[PDB]
């Protein structure tokens, strides 16, 4: 069994060192969110990014916290113009046998207006 | 055990209403299809938009139907030159052990095209 | 459980042909790489496809190979500048019970720059 769990961060300027420790700090906390002791459970990571982001690596940032072994894929978020700037967006597929509305879904800084 | 569904649909019109009542549409017979009974059976739903539609927020249509706690994912359709236009695309991942021979995938309107 | 295979290729030259034999390549040699003997294996396929590609029908390249029933997606690529040019990405969703360290990932020709 298969569960998603959503995630997104926004950053306050567009360097590749401020995307990546956004990226590390969603990462980072949509695992501490939902108990994973492992990444083992991951079968895999999916990325989107907002095309106000222009050296975006946040498969760096899953590397540097050990994600190694976890399949990571990054995709350029629908460009909605006005829509929220500079968002990390985090779709990771967790293999778990917990229940949909238990998954903790994690909305950081600015990202927290894209939930109601 | 996890099958992917696919659908498409397309819009006659670049406007935030026609690909909402698209994108509604297409989810309820994606689901109406593979006789799926609850939310809770998908892990998670992935879209894609192509760049000739420009404010497309078919995370919204799913929320309207009571998709509230299906992660979403919404990225760019690879922008090929003169292929089908107007299109929003979906790929959603069951729980199901479904054969994969028996999934139902959907292409409505234009997008029936698609499909050979 | 579900374990993602990632795989990454590229084409020396931006056409629709060099697109569809390094596409047909890559999958074909993942499938090999991972003992795939059905594609009833796998949940889905997501394919990301760089800028500097322009008519990319990856799907085509699945297609011939006999994966009509297994469901395809393609987006955009986060088109960092500078980054590997005309690379054909794959991440494929397979339904193993294979360990997360066991799984094969796939970078042919110049892709294999991608990883460390």
């Amino acid at each position: 069994m298969v569960r998603g769990i959503r995630g997104a961060i926004t950053v306050e300027e567009d360097t590749p060192e401020a995307i990546h420790q956004a990226t590390r700090e969603l990462l980072l906390k949509m695992l501490e969110a939902n108990g994973i002791q492992s990444y083992e459970e991951l079968a895999a990571v999916i990325f989107t990014v907002t095309e106000d982001l222009t050296f975006a690596f946040p498969a760096e940032a899953a590397r540097q916290i050990g994600m190694h072994r976890v399949p990571l894929l990054s995709a350029r978020e629908v460009p909605v113009p006005g829509s929220l700037p500079r968002v990390i967006r985090v779709l990771a597929l967790w293999n778990t046998d917990t229940p949909q509305d238990r998954v903790r879904h994690v909305y950081l800084r600015e990202a927290v207006r894209l939930r109601p």
